């Protein structure tokens, strides 16, 4: 079926939970043996969220190459993403090592450091220009260059230096700061405006390594971001946009990391975002200026 009318049919029939459970039943199951080794217990935030062995990012290090991160490679859309957990106190150095080694330009953060009164990830970037960060275990230095705080998100420019070679690179940090503690946003307008800002920066383009995207576990909000991006790209590429099947794209992405889209509400929100975004793309360029007002 098409998307917008499949949508109204699930709303009127109140069957989002049944649709979402079907996806869970059909999703791939692949081994994650490296994640479960005892030496990696303090490298995982959640015991039930692990990268598959076949798609995990390897650190370039002979002692322990493990990080809880997965490469999602979308063949038809020609987009790749790295989805990862929020860094832990003992993995912030690994996190920036991965950014360096994979040649990423951008980092997409969809959570706050504290939510629901608990810590959801480490404070892994510097908050003041004059107070840079040194990661001694991986030999990297990180400096805040500038910061632009808007109503729904903040963009930061960061300098990452490999202290071994004295090479430096500019990393863009895109921080969506207004996802509610419970549930999903009532309108997708600010999330889509945020997605378009990431796109406009070059961070999703083939001349760079894959964007690094995270929330707390790296499967829920993070899955919503890459699912919406990929579906909209396919609608622009194909002769028949109504042939894009959001459930099939989600199952394809779940071949690469478990658990993407954590609730039936996140699934419905993903539909809403793709539907509204397809109107602004066209050919409705004026659509854009509208997301930024509402
Ligand atoms: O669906 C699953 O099998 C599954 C299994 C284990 C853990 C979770 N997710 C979480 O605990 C979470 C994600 C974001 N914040 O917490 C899901
Ligand atoms: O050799 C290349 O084509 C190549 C490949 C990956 C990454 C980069 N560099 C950057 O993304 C960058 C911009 C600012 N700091 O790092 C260059």
């Amino acid at each position: 079926m098409e998307m917008e009318k499949e949508f109204e049919q699930i709303d009127k029939s109140g069957s989002w939970a049944a649709i979402y459970q079907d996806i869970r039943h059909e999703a791939s199951d692949f081994p994650s043996r490296v994640a479960k080794l005892p030496k990696n217990k303090n490298r995982n935030r959640y015991r039930d969220v692990s990268p598959f062995d076949h798609s995990r990012i390897k650190l370039h290090q002979e002692d322990n190459d493990y990080i809880n991160a997965s490469l999602i490679k979308m063949e038809e859309a020609q987009r790749s993403y790295i989805l990862t957990q929020g860094p832990l106190p003992n993995t912030v150095g690994h996190f920036w090592e991965m950014v360096w080694e994979q040649k990423s330009r951008g980092v997409v953060m969809l959570n706050r450091v504290m939510e629901k009164g608990s810590l959801k990830c480490a404070q892994y970037w510097p908050q003041k220009e004059e107070k840079e960060m040194i990661f001694e275990d991986t030999n990297l230095k990180l400096t805040l260059i500038s910061e632009d705080i808007k109503s729904y998100y903040t963009v930061r420019q960061l300098e990452l230096e490999n202290l071994t070679t004295q090479e430096t690179r500019e990393i863009l940090h895109f921080h969506y700061t207004t996802w509610p503690d419970f549930g999903v946003p009532e309108s997708p307008a600010s999330f889509l405006n945020f997605l378009f800002k990431v796109r406009e920066s070059g961070s999703l383009s083939p001349e760079h390594g894959p964007v690094v995207v995270h929330c707390s576990a790296g499967i829920g909000r993070s899955g919503t971001f890459c699912l919406a991006d990929t579906c909209l790209l396919l609608m622009d590429k194909r002769k028949d946009p109504s042939s894009v099947d959001i459930k099939k794209v989600l199952l394809e992405m779940r071949k690469f990391r478990m658990g993407l889209i954590q609730t039936a509400d996140q699934l419905r929100f993903s539909y809403l975002a793709v539907i509204e975004g397809a109107k602004f793309i066209m050919g409705d360029s004026s659509v854009q200026d509208q997301w930024k007002e509402l």
